[PDB]
């Protein structure tokens, strides 16, 4: 998709309070990214998007999103608010950030071996892909990797479910003692053959 504005920078969505005006505007942790509010194109980590939200308390502002889910724009009104409930004008924690390449780190769920470490945690065959964890991954600093260095140890990971299209975060411990090989208990896909499906609405 072409982006407005050219680049591959905007606002990552990292959280999203329950009931908040971003929740009402649809936004997704994880995988949406603000590109533009009214128009005005969100390139820059600067200040345009704290004062464009303060100055438009209680109306409605047009924000142009990028989902790393559906790989497509689309736009969305919301209305940055003071009388909500709870903390934020959006109700949202961004970061900016690049969203080129944000759909190729993730991992499939396959298989999953009964009693396993990954069928403790409550990983689900198939439907299930870990999109991150509290450090960045991608295929060198990848799934396995991240495992080696938790052996026994608790590691909390983000996952996707296709069947609930939202994601929830799984803690696993990692063990080698667990009976098969390696220390995780499911089968993985990474690639272009192992990607999050992009069209969870018809």
């Amino acid at each position: 998709v072409e982006i407005p504005g050219g680049g591959t920078e905007g606002y990552h969505v990292l959280r999203v309070q329950e009931n908040s005006p971003g929740h009402r505007a649809g936004l997704e942790p994880f995988f949406d990214f603000i590109v533009s509010i009214n128009g005005s194109r969100l390139n820059k980590d600067n200040d345009t998007l704290k004062d464009l939200l303060k100055a438009n308390v209680e109306k409605p502002v047009k924000m142009l999103i990028y989902s790393s889910k559906t790989l497509e724009l689309r736009e969305t009104s919301v209305t940055p608010s003071n009388l909500w409930g709870g903390q934020g004008l959006l109700g949202v924690s961004i970061r900016f950030c690049s969203f080129d390449g944000a759909n190729e780190n993730v991992w499939h769920v396959l298989e999953v071996e009964s009693n396993s470490p990954a069928a403790l945690a409550g990983l689900r065959p198939h439907s299930d892909y870990i999109i991150g964890a509290d450090t960045v991954m991608n295929e060198s600093e990848d799934l396995f990797s991240l495992i080696e260095t938790h052996e026994a140890k608790p590691l909390k990971l983000y996952v996707y479910n296709t069947d609930t299209d939202n994601c929830r975060e799984v803690i696993i411990t990692p063990n080698s003692a667990w009976g098969g090989e390696g220390s995780l208990g499911c089968g993985i896909g990474y690639g272009y053959l192992h990607r999050i499906p992009t069209r969870p609405f018809e």
